[PDB]
């Protein structure tokens, strides 16, 4: 299902026999679709036969390589199938190894015979604030099934057994997002997307011509400055540390799905690592930091036949620099940065800057959901929280 009366007429075998809310059923209530089991199986659930568990060590230089290969080749494509992320290792190791990772939760499947990579899921530890409870949770990212194991109901045990890996661990809560309708979506989002390099974007049929426009006429549209305009920007340093998480932790609090990051993981996740995450600090006058803006790197091959460089707006905490500002400097950072188009959801503030900013909305939803909690569904400009 890919929206919600698609959903409407399906049956779903195994997430009706999971702890989360049915799709039909309107949700007020808050906590646990169930109480914690205090006796937890021992033994990894069954894969089918002719496959293996193994956890992926991903220090190990060969093992990353296999895992890279594995998504490059049969990761989340678009609705047209025409562009898949080409996540790079050094990404995967950011995004896969944060301030409390545990190697279990890196959960591949093998073929027996040969060894090859084919299937493959993941938890990450995250303190989550949801309306008005903080929870230790986990992230669950890069399900990925091999394209020649498709519909043999693999998914369902990657689930089940990374599920009962995270309850070995006390923890019995979780956040994901998907593409696809599933109980129950605790928010929608949609992506949005704003043209740096429109010429590029219409080669590799990313974008097209609108009516009665020309690549000369539509390359003048998204023209940039290529000097941002704002005083005192500059790329975040170790210095900086202390005040992002400041400004971070007072920015979240009036969304009602937030992370909750200590300053670990706030230097973690925006520290700059060239071609993975970049974070600008605004400095004023005294040599406060003020206000920060941050993206992400995530290339996407093109599936017809090199790949187009996107950034993904990442969180931008603005307190004294208006957010508009803060996003135009952005894109000009992006720009500057060899990037051919910036996305960004239309979730917390964005959407008062996605339309004057010459954002285009695009295709498809993404969808947020929590494992094992009660709550109510929220509007977009409340989810609070970006995955990678
Ligand atoms: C306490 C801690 C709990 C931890 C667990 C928290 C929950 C974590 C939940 C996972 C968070 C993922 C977060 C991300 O990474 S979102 C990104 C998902 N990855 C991709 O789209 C990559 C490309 N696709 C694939 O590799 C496969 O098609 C996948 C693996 C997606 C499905 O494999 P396949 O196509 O071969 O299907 P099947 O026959 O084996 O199995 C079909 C069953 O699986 C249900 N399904 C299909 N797609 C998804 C999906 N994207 N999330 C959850 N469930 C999904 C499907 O409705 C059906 O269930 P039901 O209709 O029978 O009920």
């Amino acid at each position: 299902a890919k929206t919600m009366e698609e959903a409407s007429k399906r049956s779903y075998q195994f997430w009706d026999t999971q702890p989360v809310p049915k799709l039909g059923e309107v949700v007020n209530t808050h906590g646990p679709v169930e109480p914690d089991k205090d006796n937890i199986r021992q033994e990894p659930y069954t894969l089918p036969q002719g496959f293996t568990w193994d956890a992926l060590d991903l220090g190990d230089r060969g093992v990353l390589k296999e895992l890279y290969t594995l998504l490059n080749e049969n990761y989340v494509e678009d609705d047209d199938n025409m562009f898949r992320f080409d996540y790079s290792p050094e990404f995967l190791l950011w995004a896969l190894r944060p301030p409390g990772w545990l190697p279990q939760w890196h959960c591949g499947v093998r073929v027996v015979s040969s060894r090859k990579l084919v299937g493959f899921i993941s938890a990450i530890p995250a303190n989550i604030h949801i309306y008005d409870t903080e929870k230790k949770m986990v992230e669950i990212n890069f399900l990925c099934v091999h394209k020649k194991l498709r519909s043999k109901r693999v998914a369902p045990v990657l689930i089940r057994e990374i599920t009962r890996r995270v309850h070995l661990e006390g923890i019995f809560q979780a956040v994901y997002t998907a593409g696809v309708v599933l109980p129950k979506p605790v928010g929608t989002c949609r992506y949005w997307h704003r043209s740096l390099n429109p010429r590029k974007l219409i080669e590799v049929k990313f974008s097209h011509l609108s009516r009665n426009m020309t690549m000369q006429r539509t390359m003048k549209l998204y023209r940039l400055p290529e000097t941002p305009k704002t005083a005192g920007l500059r790329p975040m340093e170790t210095k900086d540390i202390p005040v992002v998480h400041q400004l971070l932790t007072r920015y979240l609090k009036q969304f009602h799905l937030t992370p909750v990051m200590s300053q670990e993981e706030v230097e973690h996740w925006f520290y700059p690592q060239e071609n993975i995450i970049d974070t600008f600090v605004v400095e004023n006058a005294n040599g406060e930091v003020t206000d920060f803006l941050s993206f992400y790197t995530l290339p996407s091959t093109i599936m017809n036949h090199k790949s187009l460089k996107a950034a993904y707006s990442f969180y931008n905490v603005h307190t004294q620099t208006p957010l508009l500002d803060l996003m135009s400097d952005a894109l000009v950072l992006a720009k500057m940065k060899g990037f051919d188009v910036f996305n960004a959801l239309d979730l917390m503030e964005n959407k008062t800057f996605l339309e004057k900013l010459k954002f285009g909305i695009g295709d498809g939803n993404l969808q947020y959901y929590l494992y094992n909690w009660k709550c109510p569904s929220m509007g977009a400009e409340k989810v609070g929280l970006v995955l990678q």
